[PDB]
């Protein structure tokens, strides 16, 4: 258990890039148009339209959920051919040439620097949050495992928080520093370069994927903490019995046979829930949706809702498994459907009390605190609890392109939908929550 904090915190270093990556376009919004548009002037003399002006940043942030679809998608290629700690040690390529392509955006005059910057990281995140949840699971003891796999969800909002503070004007948010906020990630990237060669291969891979019985136990033994590892090393040859026992269906023959197709319903609708409900339009946009209100101090806010979405993160934990998964879901829905008519409500009276500022805080406060209750956790406690070891593979990787295309929906149209509804922007969340909590209430069972 000594030697394991080491291979599990620099795994962790991933899903704190990952968060962070997430949020970091949340405060910088305002200084990075700006360059934009002094960009648009240079090549062509002329100021940018503002519809273009927003379908470009829109993009800008949304293309890094396209990469993550791709990445998710590829996790199991380098997963099972070229192992869990080595595939985290070279895909910090990526990160380096996203640092690059985006801290070097501005010196170069090139907004397509930071949208394939922006594409690269997401390509890598993509892939991380396949890596980290398996490899801590694959390194844990089965008892401290359940308790060491919530390090990712917080590597996840912690992230976004460390993102949202360093995009103060008085630190990194600024016209000067906005290219190295973007590019701070090599300093995690060059940390996880220098811990993981020391961090030791996962055993599973080493057992099942590669056949060395024998050196496996080498790694346990270290890993740990006890001498011996009978027991243990059994346990893997166990349920590597009951994980190839049953054919490992794939993405074809899930749509296909009808036995899986409303399992599989089921899973997506809760991704689309978990998206389409509208959290990335907080945690790309509330700096913005904040200024649109009367907010002082915007980022400030931002920073309250990323603590509020960091405290309630804990607390879920022991609740999730303190009730039910049918209620916690529910209750998030109309949380959430709650802080977005709260938020049109302060939204609305604001033009006419100058003090509903306010309330909108309050609101989305309570909009992203639900969610880390609610549709943020319960969507991944239920399609691993819809399909056995055979085809629950399948179901993730659908599920993947079902999180990212919601993902991708919200944040590049978003800023399409938020210039026609004007204050009535949340309606449409409203909406959506509602008819997840209505399918949820009758076509989704309990487990
Ligand atoms: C079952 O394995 C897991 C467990 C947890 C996670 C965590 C995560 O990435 N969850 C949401 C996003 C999210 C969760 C909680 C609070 C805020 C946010 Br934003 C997610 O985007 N997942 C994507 C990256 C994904 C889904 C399926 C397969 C790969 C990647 C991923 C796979």
């Amino acid at each position: 258990t000594g030697r394991l904090m080491l291979a599990v915190g620099g795994a962790v270093l991933g899903s704190l890039q990952f968060g962070y990556n997430t949020g970091v376009i949340n405060a910088p919004q305002k200084v990075i148009e700006e360059f934009y548009n002094q960009t648009w002037v240079h090549r062509y003399g002329e100021s940018i339209l503002p519809t273009t002006l927003t379908t470009l940043w829109s993009l800008s942030v949304a293309i890094f959920s396209v990469g993550g679809m791709i990445g998710s998608f590829s996790v199991g290629l380098f997963v099972n051919r070229f192992g869990r700690r080595n595939s985290m040690l070279m895909m910090n390529l990526l990160a380096f040439v996203s640092a690059v392509l985006m801290g070097f955006s501005k010196l170069g005059k090139s907004f397509e620097m930071l949208i394939l910057g922006r594409f690269i990281i997401g390509v890598y995140c993509g892939l991380t949050t396949g890596f980290v949840p398996m490899y801590v699971g694959e390194v844990s003891p089965t008892a401290l495992r359940g308790a060491l796999g919530t390090l990712h969800q917080l590597g996840i909002v912690v992230g976004i928080l460390i993102a949202q503070v360093f995009g103060l004007d008085s630190i990194m948010g600024n016209k000067d520093l906005w290219p190295l906020l973007l590019s701070i990630i090599f300093i995690p990237a060059l940390l996880q370069c220098i811990v993981l060669p020391f961090c030791p291969e996962s055993p599973r891979f080493l057992l099942i994927n590669r056949n060395e019985e024998n050196r496996a136990k080498s790694v346990l033994k270290k890993l740990r903490g006890t001498a011996d590892v009978t027991h243990d090393l059994q346990e893997m040859k166990e349920e590597s019995r009951q994980m190839m026992r049953e054919k490992k269906v794939t993405i074809l023959e899930l749509f296909r046979s009808p036995a899986y197709r409303q399992p599989i319903l089921i899973a997506v609708v809760l991704q689309l829930s978990q998206q389409l409900s509208g959290i990335n339009a907080v945690f790309y946009y509330s700096t913005s949706i904040f200024e649109k209100a009367g907010v002082q101090q915007p980022v400030y806010a931002t920073i309250g809702s990323g603590i509020v979405n960091t405290a309630f993160t804990v607390v879920s934990l022991f609740v999730v498994e303190r009730a039910g998964r049918r209620t916690l879901h529910l209750i998030g829905l109309a949380g959430m459907a709650g802080c977005a008519i709260l938020m049109t409500i302060a939204l609305a009276l604001l033009e006419q009390l100058p003090w509903m500022s306010y309330l909108s805080i309050v609101a989305i406060f309570g909009f992203v605190a639900f969610f880390e209750v609610g549709p943020g956790p319960i969507p991944w406690f239920i399609v691993a609890e819809l399909f056995s070891q055979g085809p629950r593979p399948a179901a993730i990787a659908v599920a993947g392109f079902s999180n990212w295309t919601s993902n991708f929906i919200v944040g590049m149209c978003f800023q399409y939908v938020e210039q026609l509804c004007g204050p009535y922007v949340f309606i449409i969340f409203t909406v959506l929550l509602v008819l997840f909590f209505i399918f949820t209430y009758f076509k989704v069972p309990e487990t």
